[PDB]
C-alpha cells in the first residue's frame, strides 16, 4: 500500500501519525503543502482539512482518512501499539488524554501577537502545565515496563514526547532538574526503538 | 462490583462515562461534590482532579480510574462499544476527535468574564463551530447505520450528543434548521437505547 500523510511543514497534528508509522516500521510518503499552497490543494482534501492520509492499495482503492489521533489508533491498533490486554489499553489511553490535555494548553498560546502569547505562556507554565506534567509522571511511575504501559512501543509513549517537544518550544529547560519519569520515559523509548531514534535525527526543525 | 462516579455538580467531563454506563446497562453510584466541599475532597483522590471512578469488587479490591475518556473508551470496550471491526474503531475514534475539538471551541468560553465570555461565542459560532458541525455531519453521513457507526450504539454516539448540549447552552437555536444528520441521529440514538433516553429525562439541569 502507499501511504500519504499530507500536513502542514511542521509537527502539529500530524507527528503521531508520521511517529506510528515510524515505529511500526512502515513506509509512507510524507507530503508537506505550503502555506501560499493551501487555498488550492484544500478543495482536493475530503473535509478540507489536516492531518489527511491518504491510502492507495495495489488495486486501485483509495481510501482518505482524517483525524489524526483516530488515524493513529488506527495504524497503532493494527501493529499492536494498543495495548495487549483491556488494562494496558486503559492506561495507553489515560497517557494520550493526560498528553492531549498539555497539548490544550500549548495551543492557548498560538495564533496570539507576542505581546499576550508571552502573557499566555506565563499562565499555563505557573498553572495547568506542571500540574499536568506531574500527572503524567504519575501515569508514567505506575508502568509495569520500560515504556509508558509495558516493554513495547505504545501510540502513548509517541504522543507524549511530541506534546512534550511542544512544552519545551515554550519554554527550553522547563523540565531541566525535573519530572524524572519523563526524562527516563524519552531514553527508553529512544533506547526500545532504534527507528524511532533515527526519525527523531533526522527531522528538520519546525516552529510548530 | 461496585463502580461510584466522582465529578462536580455537572455534565462537564464526566457525562461520556456516566452514558457509557447508562447505555451499557450498567450500575453506578453517581457522586456529585460540591465547589465548597471541594478541598476536603481533593487531596482523597488519587491525582487530585475529577472526574475519578472508584470501583470495588466483592472481594475488596480498589481500582481507581482517572482520565475520563480513557475510563469511557474502557468501559465502551468492554461492552462492544468501540466497533466491531477495525475500520468501525477507526470511524468512532474519528468521531470522537472531531466532537471533542467542538468541545475545546466551547471550553474557550469558560471561566471567563461575563463578555468576553460573548465575545468569544460570537467567534466561535462564527468560525470553527459550524466547520465542526458540518464535519462530524459527514461523518454521520458516511455510516452504514442508522447511529454514528453502523447499528448498535457506540461511545461516538455519547460523545456527539453530549457536545451538542455544549452548543446549544451558547446558543440554543444554533442547530435549528440546520445540521439535519446531527438532529437525525439524536433521534435514531434514544429509539434505540431506552436507557438513555430515560437518563436524559431524569436528568436535573445543570449550567456545564
Ligand atoms: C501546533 C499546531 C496544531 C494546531 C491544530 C491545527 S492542524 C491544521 C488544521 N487542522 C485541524 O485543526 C485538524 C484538527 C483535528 N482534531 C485533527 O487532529 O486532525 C487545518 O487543516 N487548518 C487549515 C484550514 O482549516 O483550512
Ligand atoms: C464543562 C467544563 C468542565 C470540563 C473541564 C473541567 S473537569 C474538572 C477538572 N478536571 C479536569 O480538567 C480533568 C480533565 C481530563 N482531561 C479528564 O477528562 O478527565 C478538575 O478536577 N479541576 C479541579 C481541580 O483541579 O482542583
Amino acid at each position: 500500500d502507499h501511504i500519504k500523510v499530507i500536513y502542514f511543514n511542521g509537527r502539529g497534528r500530524a507527528e503521531s501519525i508520521r511517529m506510528t508509522l515510524v515505529a511500526a516500521g512502515v513506509n509512507y510518503e510524507d507530503e508537506r503543502i505550503s502555506f501560499q499552497d493551501w487555498p488550492k490543494i484544500k478543495p482536493t482534501i475530503p473535509g478540507g482539512r489536516l492531518p489527511a492520509v491518504k491510502i492507495t492499495d495495489n488495486h486501485g482503492h483509495v481510501k482518505w482518512m482524517v483525524e489524526s489521533l483516530a488515524i493513529a489508533r488506527y495504524m497503532a491498533k493494527k501493529h499492536h501499539m494498543m495495548g495487549g490486554t483491556e488494562e494496558e489499553y486503559y492506561n495507553v489511553e489515560k497517557l494520550i488524554g493526560q498528553a492531549e490535555d498539555l497539548e490544550h494548553e500549548y495551543y492557548k498560546t498560538l495564533m496570539k501577537p507576542e505581546e499576550e502569547k508571552q502573557k499566555i505562556i506565563k499562565e499555563i507554565l505557573n498553572g495547568k502545565v506542571p500540574v499536568l506534567l506531574d500527572i503524567i509522571c504519575e501515569s508514567l511511575k505506575a508502568s509495569t515496563g520500560k515504556l509508558a504501559v509495558g516493554d513495547k512501543v505504545t501510540l502513548a509513549d509517541l504522543v507524549l514526547i511530541a506534546v512534550i517537544d511542544h512544552v519545551t518550544d515554550l519554554d527550553k529547560e522547563f523540565l531541566t532538574g525535573k519530572y524524572p519519569e519523563i526524562h527516563k520515559h524519552r531514553e527508553n523509548l529512544l533506547a526500545s526503538s532504534p527507528r524511532l531514534a533515527k526519525y527523531l535525527s533526522d527531522r528538520a526543525a519546525t516552529p510548530f
